[PDB]
DNA sequence: GTCA
DNA sequence: GTCAC
DNA sequence: GTCAC
DNA sequence: GTCAC
DNA sequence: GTCAC
């Protein structure tokens, strides 16, 4: 065993560096509960999932594969499951399996939690003896495979997650469910998430209508509207603030009232101001429209188009890339969704720019890779 | 993020 | 300093 | 309660 | 956390 | 402490 950075690593005696791997998930793939319940009642509540398993694990072992387990255990980092308790469930599990295994445990959220590919990377980079690992000559077996309800005669309930299949996808590993793999069952029906980060691009206009202009040389108030994670601050900094707009932000000032004051003062200095809040509904936007009317200046709306799933994906990406910032929770997202009212001219706007979400152009490579990965099961 |  | 938000 | 598989 | 008290 | 899930 060893305790690393948001990661656990049990390495067995007899585990040998190899250039192909056969990796599995733990719960639901190698073992299951005797209870028939999701989580283990006793710490004795576990049995091998199929009797075929140790036999196949032995063939693979001799056919040269390195044997590895990729398991999410966040209940650990969240204090719902003491490490040493779990630390030895797998030690136990290993013996009944017989074969030498290498175990990688994702204790927390972030790059290491499947479907994101951290644990895999940690293996090719640090956990072998530098010997490369052929992705296509490898394989991942997992039960979190997004299978539909009633995916087989016996099996009624839909999978709780598509995390294992998506992990495979992000890596490029061939994938199979424990039944397809161990029992030679035929591929089951399944569905992937509706939002696919791989097909997001930079193609198309930065804003609509294209006839309009992003900036104005005269004082105005620009009111952003959009989910947290829609990319408002990033866009506003790159195109408005760096050109002289005063950046007014509740996150920074503490209250809408202070935003209003600060907007008022900026207009008094003859400046152009942008309100970088979520501003989801008519009453939130009216605050700033009123300021514009009072100062006798135009008010425009930048309406950020990111969908909830796009914004959630960005939020996950922020957690992994920018930790000093506090994670927005889904509750915040669902609340925005219920509050939301489309911006319209009747509110008193001079115009409304729609700002579609467009992948960042010259994005650094290694972060493009990360951004491209499915980040939730 | 928000304080409606 | 407490309060509703 | 909001980061158990 | 800030607002209005 | 509130919210939607
Ligand atoms: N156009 C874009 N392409 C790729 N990533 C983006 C884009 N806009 C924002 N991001 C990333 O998404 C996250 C949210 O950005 P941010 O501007 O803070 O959103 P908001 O201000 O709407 O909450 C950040 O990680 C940021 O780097
Ligand atoms: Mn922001």
């Amino acid at each position: 065993w060893e305790s690393l950075k948001k990661l656990l690593v049990f390495t067995a005696s007899g585990v040998k560096p190899q250039g192909k791997v056969a990796a599995f998930n733990l719960d639901g793939t190698l073992i299951t509960t005797r209870s028939g319940k999701v989580f283990p009642t006793s710490p004795s509540d576990w049995r091998i999932l199929y009797p075929e398993i140790p036999k196949k694990l032995q063939e693979l072992a001799a056919e040269g594969y390195k044997l590895v387990i990729f398991t999410n255990q966040m209940g650990i980092g969240r204090g719902k499951l003491p490490a040493e308790v779990f630390k030895g469930k797998v030690e136990a599990v290993l013996e009944k399996l017989g074969v030498p295994f290498q175990v990688l445990v994702a204790t927390h959220a972030g790059l290491n939690r499947k479907p994101v590919s951290g644990m895999w990377d940690h293996l090719q980079e640090q956990a072998n003896e530098g010997i490369p690992i052929s992705v296509e000559d490898s394989v991942f077996v997992g039960d979190a495979a997004g299978r539909l309800a009633n995916w087989a005669p016996g099996r009624k309930k839909k999978d709780f997650s598509c995390a294992d299949r998506l992990f495979a996808l992000n890596v490029g590993l061939p994938f199979a469910t424990p039944e397809e793999f161990f029992l030679k069952w035929p591929a089951a029906r399944f569905e992937l998430p509706a939002f696919d980060p791989r097909t997001i691009s930079s193609a198309g206009p930065l804003y609509l209508p294209e006839s309009s202009s992003l900036l104005s040389p005269n004082p105005e108030v620009v009111v952003a509207v959009g989910f947290p994670g829609a990319g408002k601050s990033t866009f506003i900094q790159e195109h408005l603030v760096s050109a002289g707009y005063v950046h007014v932000n509740r996150d920074t000032l503490g209250s809408w009232q202070r935003c209003v004051s600060s907007c008022q003062a900026a207009l008094r200095q003859g400046k152009r101001v942008v309100i970088d809040n979520t501003n989801p509904d008519v009453p939130s936007r009216a605050r700033y429209i009123q300021c514009a009317k009072d100062a006798g200046v135009p008010c425009r709306c930048f309406n950020f188009c990111a969908t909830i799933e796009q914004a959630r994906h960005n939020n996950r990406f922020r957690e992994m890339t920018d930790p000093s910032h506090a994670p927005v929770s889904d509750m915040v997202m669902f609340s925005y969704r219920k509050q939301f009212e489309p911006p319209t001219l009747a509110e008193g706007f001079l115009e409304i720019l729609e700002i579609p979400f467009r992948l960042q152009e010259h994005l650094d490579p290694a972060l493009q890779r990360l951004y491209r990965q499915f980040s939730e099961g």
